[PDB]
Formats: structure tokens, sequence, C-alpha cells
């Protein structure tokens, strides 16, 4: 379907029209797992990764 990729993509998309990823590793867990039910430790890991080199 979509995955992590298609997750971190979209958010890109949002970004580069007009958008931001909450600098805060809660309010980017809480963003990203309750938006695209991110629950996975390891999805939330490398999402967040990618927020801190984002």
């Amino acid at each position: 379907g979509g995955s992590v990729e298609d997750i971190k993509a979209k958010m890109q998309a949002s970004i580069e029209k007009g958008g931001s990823l909450p600098k805060v590793e809660a309010k980017f867990i809480n963003y990203v797992k309750n938006c695209f039910r991110m629950t996975d430790q390891e999805a939330i890991q490398d999402l967040w990764q990618w927020r801190k080199s984002l």
C-alpha cells in the first residue's frame, strides 16, 4: 500500500507545499502515530530519526 515510505513522502509533500513537523519527540510520535497509525516502535524510531535529520 503505502508503508513508511509513503508516510515520509506525504509529510515531505505537505512540508514542501507549506507544512512543518513537530520538533518534539512526543508530539512527533503523536502526530505520526495518530495521523498514519504509526504505532510501531520501529516506524516511530525511523520516523523520529528522520525528523531529527529533517
